[PDB]
């Protein structure tokens, strides 16, 4: 079997995409966050306390003939942005693009915190990363895609992130259309449960190419790309006007300025983010400093190859039995 779903930008800074996912009998449809570092399906429903809804689509396991509570199951979870939910455990029939599976854990919210509330286009997150770092308690559960992984025609799944534009999520296989040259493929840890990899450098603007091991991860759910403190400044240092704002959390620069082009290395083969990429926009309405779109990991332990990198690449997550990731140009 396979899959192929669209992912819409949920703004026009594409803070983040949606993407349609049926689930239940008949089908209730929400637009789900697709979220390469995480690994919980959880959605906003019936159950969710009713202050802390504000505009999303909910679940109503009620109205499902196929929905069974999964007895006993509760979850928990805190994201690197400091946001969380919790809540109770479903099984039901869950669709993306075609592909179903049956009994996945759907995990409904009882109580999100103030950042899902406020962001009224995101019903619920599909997490994709690996099945280890599942919340559900006392019984462990397994993503969508572990789920679905044995009856797709290859173990894989797609991200083909658009810049302003929507994109495309494919399950089971890879659409040789949708990439130019070839992918080239690095090596994946998955000991801490992300789709982990190490790039082979940076150049930034027509600058020469620093080689230099990045370990990070190839993470939808997160916007932007965080890197060592290092190679922050030296892309931040080509911006005139750009610096460091403690107060704003992050580089900010004058909205007046061309931003600069990021490569990253993945092996030898090398991925190219236009500068128009890194521009998240006024820091306040009317605003004429404007924030960045890579900033320092320094703080979070972790570098984040977040949709700012993943968007201007096709990205295969290949869950083979040793997984790795495959990154072409488009």
């Amino acid at each position: 079997s396979t899959g192929s779903a669209t992912t819409t930008p949920i703004d026009s800074l594409d803070d983040a995409y949606i993407t349609p996912v049926q689930i239940g009998t008949p089908a209730q449809t929400l637009n789900l966050d697709f979220d390469t570092g995480s690994s919980d399906l959880w959605v906003f429903s019936s159950e969710t306390t009713a202050s802390e809804v504000d505009g999303q689509t909910i679940y109503t396991p009620s109205k499902s003939t196929t929905a069974k509570l999964l007895s006993g199951a509760t979850w928990s979870i805190s994201y690197g942005d400091g946001s969380s939910s919790s809540g109770d455990v479903y099984t039901d029939t869950v669709s993306v693009g075609g592909l179903t599976v049956t009994g996945q854990a759907v995990e409904s919210a009882k109580k999100v915190s103030s950042s899902f509330t406020e962001d009224s286009t995101i019903d619920g997150l599909l997490g994709l990363a690996f099945s280890t770092l599942n919340t559900v308690s006392p019984t462990q559960q397994k993503t969508f895609f572990d789920n679905a992984k044995a009856s797709l025609d290859s173990p894989v799944f797609t991200a083909d992130l658009g810049y302003h534009a929507p994109g495309t999520y494919n399950f089971g296989f890879i659409d040789t259309t949708a990439y130019t040259g070839s992918i080239t493929y690095t090596a994946v840890s998955t000991k801490q449960g992300f789709w982990e990899w190490t790039s082979t450098g940076y150049a930034v603007g027509s600058g020469t190419f620093k080689s230099t091991s990045i370990d990070g991860i190839a993470d939808t759910g997160t916007t932007l790309l965080y890197l060592p403190a290092t190679v922050v400044s030296a892309y931040w240092a080509q911006v005139s006007g750009a610096k460091s704002s403690s107060s704003v959390g992050g580089y900010v620069f004058p909205c007046s300025a061309t931003l600069p082009s990021f490569t990253f290395g993945v092996g030898s083969a090398r991925i190219v983010i236009p500068g128009d990429y890194i521009d998240f926009g006024p820091i306040s309405t009317g605003s004429s400093s404007c924030f960045g779109g890579i900033q320092s990991s320094a703080g979070i332990g972790i570098n984040i190859f977040g949709d700012v990198a993943l968007k201007a690449a096709f990205v295969v997550f290949n869950g083979a039995t040793t997984p790795t990731l495959g990154f072409a140009s488009k």
